[PDB]
C-alpha cells in the first residue's frame, strides 16, 4: 500500500499534523491513506471514490468508527462548506478535466488555515505523444519531451489503463490554485532519495525525469 | 532590446504599475529594463551588474538622472532594508549558487506589499549536459532533471557556470524566504508571436524560460 509508493514519504512530509483533524481523501481507492490518517489520530476521515466495489473493500478493512466512505464523481464534486481541515488526493486530479472547479470546491470545504495536499502525474511525464525512455548514441538514458506547452487531454494511457489524463503545466496548476484562493505552501517534483534507490534499485531512473508533481496549498 | 525579447510582454504583464516606484534591477546588463522603468515614471532605479564595462555602457546610454548603476555580485548581494517597491531580474538568477540567501536579501530590501518578478532559464532547458533537439517529430530529450547543481554547457566557450534547480526548488526557496507566490509561467509564445516569428514554434514543445512573480 503506502509503503510500496515511492512518493508517499515525500507527500507525507508535506502534510500538516493529522491529529484531531477532519480530513477528506479525494480518490481514496482501497482507503490506504484513510486508514493511515485514522491510525495517526484524525478525528474524522471522509474517503471518496467513484467505484462502489472499491469502497466496499475499504469499509471491510476497518476501523468501525471515524472513517466514512461515500461514492463520488470528482468531475461533479460537492463538499459541505467549512467542514475539513485537510484535503488529500493521491494521483486522481490528473483525470479531472475542470480542475479549477474542483479547487474552488475544495477551497470552500476547508476551514480557514486548512490545507490541500495532492499528487499528480508531472507534466514532463504527461506531455509526450509517445512517452518513454530513449537511449542516445552515447548510451545515455533520456526522456524525450514534445508538446509540453500544448495543454489538453492525453490518450497515451487509454489503451493500457482506460483513462484520459489532462496535461497541464506546473504554472497552470499553481496559477489555478492561486486564482481559486489558495496560497502555495510547497511544490516538489518528486525525486527518490539515495537511500530509497539503494533499497529499490529500479528507482535510479527516476533521477532523469519526474513522474510526479507534489503540491501543498493553504487557504 | 526589450522589443526583441519574446518573453518581455509576458514578464511586463506580471509587473505592478511602475509609476512612482523605487526599483532594483538584479543583473541589469546594458540597462534596457532600467531605462524602460525610468521612462514609465519610476521614482528611483538601481541597476546592478557584475561587469563594470557593461555598467559604463549603460550609464552612457542615459539619462543624466533617474538611474543609478552599481557593480554587484549577486552571490553576495547587499541591499538596504525597506528601500524598494519592486525587484526585477531578467535571466540572471540561474548564475547564482545560493539563491535562497539572495531571496532573503531581496525580501528584506522590499517594503511591505512589495513585488519580486523574474525570469530564469527553465530547468527543462537547463537539465541536459548538452541541450538540443532530436528528430520526423521534434523532441527535447532530458536527463538528470532531478540532479541539481552546476551546469557547464557554456563553460568552455563563455566561461559561465549555470545552476540547475527544479521549479519546486525555486518556488520553495521563495516561500521559505517570506514570499507569497503570485504567478508562475513556463513561457509559451502566443500564436500571434509564432506567426510573426516562425522560429518560435519550437517553444510549444519545451519551455526555455520560467517566469515568477511574488509578493512580500
Amino acid at each position: 500500500g503506502l509503503d510500496g509508493a515511492a512518493e508517499w514519504p515525500a507527500l507525507r512530509a508535506m502534510l500538516p499534523e493529522v491529529g484531531g483533524l477532519r480530513i477528506v481523501d479525494l480518490g481514496c481507492g482501497f482507503g490506504w491513506f484513510c486508514r493511515w490518517a485514522h491510525e495517526h489520530g484524525a478525528s474524522y476521515v471522509l474517503g471518496l471514490d467513484l467505484s462502489e466495489k472499491m469502497l466496499a473493500r475499504a469499509r471491510a478493512a476497518g476501523p468501525d468508527t471515524g472513517i466514512t466512505y461515500e461514492r463520488a464523481d470528482l468531475d461533479k464534486l460537492h463538499l459541505p462548506q467549512d467542514s475539513f481541515d485537510l484535503a488529500y488526493s493521491s494521483l486522481a486530479l490528473h483525470y479531472v478535466e475542470d480542475v479549477a472547479r474542483l479547487f474552488r470546491t475544495v477551497h470552500q470545504a476547508l476551514s480557514p488555515g486548512g490545507h490541500f495536499v495532492f499528487s499528480t502525474e508531472h507534466p514532463i511525464y504527461m506531455a509526450p505523444a509517445r512517452p518513454g525512455w530513449a537511449i542516445d548514441a552515447e548510451g545515455r538514458r533520456t526522456w524525450p519531451i514534445d508538446r509540453y506547452l500544448v495543454e489538453g487531454p492525453r490518450k497515451t494511457d487509454w489503451l493500457a489503463k482506460g483513462v484520459v489524463k489532462h496535461h497541464r503545466t506546473v504554472g497552470t496548476t499553481l496559477n489555478a490554485l492561486i486564482r481559486s484562493g489558495f496560497a502555495i505552501e510547497h511544490v516538489e517534483e518528486f525525486c527518490p532519495t539515495d537511500a530509497q534507490i539503494t533499497a529499490r534499485p529500479e528507482l535510479a531512473e527516476e533521477l532523469d525525469r519526474p513522474m510526479f508533481l507534489l503540491v501543498s496549498a493553504r487557504r
